[PDB]
């Protein structure tokens, strides 16, 4: 029978604050207009060497900001005198971000030299009874319009679609199309936002490397994989996301190439020569995005942080914050022409030698709030459980067992044993807030005494009741 | 208002496109014209207001960049002032020694500056009498993609794409610009017409004239 | 002895078989989290929240 | 196999009886007085994945 | 029992890849890079069961 213990020890995970206190310092941060002059089509580098002329920055990629942030007892003040450090410890809780932007109207674009196409199939521009050899074109789209921003305080993990080990399903062969097998990893700065076929390699998955642009068949492309992340019960990854994206369809095309793999054709009647053969089953969508307004934007707001997704509060573990950013709404394409020489006093393309440039603006303004954590032995065990290093920064060290016993034959010291032997951990690690390039924000000696002057300072007075001049209003009537 | 050259910069279609070319011949371009993006804005102030743009940079010896690659383009702040030009839809950004063809845009903004409010400058600043008081409404569309004409100059790296044959083995002009649009006016739309009662600002001033 | 149970499935479906993965946790889904912000009011909530926009 | 968003993903989800599982405790239970039913109070239908048609 | 009938075509993703016959054969052949299409469809389901009596 069954007939149940009803079950136990799970064992469930409390909510930070119930041993920490918020408390009414707070100090003020903030960076200084982070620009940055990209190109999006493919990187551009020096012609001879391998370091960038120009790096690769679009709209249409992740940009994702490693903040870190100094301990605040080893940025201690002089202004704490009612605090013990035996039986509390400082952490700073980020309780706002103000995002700037205000870079020109402007809108990321991508494009492909020698994209794969034949015609056009969301219409009959041709019939044909089998489609091309080496036909493509020069045609330009941008992906989609993504906006999104999230704020965690280790780093989130994003998912795409890997090339796969051969299947019986689907195998990694000629004839037959390779299995798509889901690897997650973390989300690099400048990894590519989606396509429209989705977050996947294009690397490896496309052979001929000519479908797409020449931008994301060189990136990986990643959406973010929130659901894994919020079924963290903790939530230190992410514990902020927004989200706001869509696409279009603007015509489909059909590919010049055709499958290999097989298609039933005993599904429909077959006459002669043409209607007797197949000639497209290769049909794509090209992606497009979409009209932009430029009076909505998720940027230019504070956003009010504390009791944040998990059972993380929003209190930062590690002295860190985790921030990625797409917004393409304001991530210029710049076309311009410089001669290289002029001598003429007619037109040639040949002379005057196209650039272009790409502007990748933010800027981040930070009130952070002081706060501390009250200290025994109970919430000692659920922190080493969490992350035993953040205990260690501080030091209270060790913490005994284990513990273990080795039994293995000695003399002593050993010759005769395995032998000798050796095991190095490895040591070195990858260390994981290096596991991927991270645009630094260093708000280190970027804090602030000052917490009313600046229009986030104004904010935040704004918020605690009204305070201060002036408001509104505003504007405003009639 | 309508503005347009005779002489737009314009190689090929590539919205939906319809045939490829390599890098450019000689003398491509057409007689475009073209629409605007919709754009208001009003800012009240009473010391003049801070613009930026993207201006002449840093120089072509104190990076690696070329002549034809053009000296890098900074974000150069300086004063808004009467008769200057407004965002173009391809960045604010000068005009005058960023094109040396010339003749790439209509023929209002093939010269002078053109200036986007920075708004960043002059709210953050601790007195804010550069503006107090701004709204705006503004949007702006693809209306088609368009390939400038011009060689390239820029750095594809070719190893990128595993070779066609002969035309698809050879690379195309990749100088996409995005044409802008507004179009649709209506007269819901305007930020114009209407009292805004300033008894209190929206700065760090209350509207309090100084130098009246 | 046969033909047949079952008259249910007698039709091709998207077979889900749910019989032992019933559980109490509220506060490890993400999706228990959510009940309790509509119910037991818990949950704990903000989530976060005033301004994300 | 066919796998479009185009066609209706069906699925028969198969449920036991809560008699037939777990009892916490036995109170005010007995087989006689009452028998126990399954109310599902909430549900979540994920869907996050990119984009495609 | 539960029965869900779920349609959905707005994030239904289908991914594009090709094989190569070979990379050397620098043509684009339809028996050369032999181009396909797939798609990857995720659901998930979540529940949370009040009993009853």
């Amino acid at each position: 029978a069954t007939v149940y213990l009803p079950p136990v020890p799970v064992s469930k995970v409390v909510s930070t604050d119930e041993y920490v206190a918020r408390t009414n310092i707070y100090y003020h941060a903030g960076t200084s207009r982070l620009l940055a002059v990209g190109h999006p089509y493919f990187p551009i580098k020096k012609p001879n060497n391998n370091k960038i002329l120009v790096p690769k920055v679009s709209g249409l990629q992740y940009r994702v900001f490693r903040i870190h942030l100094p301990d605040p007892n080893k940025f201690g003040f002089p202004d704490t005198s009612f605090y013990n450090p035996d039986t509390q410890r400082l952490v700073w809780a980020c309780v706002g971000v103000e995002v700037g932007r205000g870079q020109p109207l402007g809108v990321g674009i991508s494009g492909h030299p020698l994209l794969n196409k034949l015609d056009d199939t969301e219409n009959a521009s041709a019939y044909a009874a089998n489609a091309g050899v080496d036909n493509r074109e020069c045609i330009s789209m941008d992906y989609k319009q993504t906006q999104l921003c999230l704020i965690g305080c280790k780093p989130p993990i994003g998912e795409h679609w890997g090339k796969g080990s051969p299947c019986t399903q689907v195998a990694v062969q000629p004839g037959d199309c390779p299995p798509l097998e889901l690897i997650n990893t973390v989300i690099q700065d400048g990894d590519m936002v989606d396509t429209g076929f989705g977050a996947m390699d294009f690397t490896t998955l496309q052979a001929n490397k000519s479908e797409v642009p020449l931008d994301i068949c060189t990136s990986i492309c990643k959406y973010p994989d929130y659901i894994k992340m919020v079924s963290e019960p903790y939530g230190d990854s992410l514990f902020f996301y927004l989200r706001r994206e869509q696409m279009f369809v603007r015509h489909l095309f059909n590919r010049a190439g055709t499958v290999g793999e097989n298609v039933p054709d005993d599904l429909y009647i077959k006459g002669s020569g043409s209607t007797a053969n197949l000639a497209s089953s290769n049909y794509f969508p090209t992606p497009s995005g979409s009209m932009v307004t430029s009076d909505a934007q998720i940027f230019n707001k504070p956003y009010w942080l504390q009791r944040a997704q998990g059972h993380n509060n929003g209190i930062c573990w590690g002295n860190q914050l985790f921030v990625t950013v797409v917004d393409t709404t304001r991530s210029t394409n710049m076309s311009l022409c410089a001669a290289i020489s002029t001598s003429e006093t007619t037109y040639k393309n040949t002379n005057f030698k196209e650039y272009l440039r790409h502007g990748e603006e933010y800027d981040l303004q930070f009130i952070f709030q002081l706060c501390k954590i009250t200290l025994t032995a109970d919430v000692m065990t659920y922190i080493h459980s969490m992350n035993s290093t953040i205990l260690e920064d501080w030091n209270f060290g060790l913490q005994p067992p284990p513990g273990g016993t080795l039994e293995d034959t000695y003399r002593f010291v050993t010759s005769q044993a395995i032998a000798c032997q050796k095991h190095t951990p490895p040591a070195p690690k990858e260390d994981p807030l290096k596991k991927y390039t991270f645009w630094e924000v260093n708000l280190k000696e970027k804090f602030s005494a000052d917490l009313d002057q600046f229009p986030l300072g104004r904010k935040f007075l704004l918020q605690l009741g009204l305070k201060a001049k002036p408001k509104f209003t505003l504007g405003k009537r009639k």
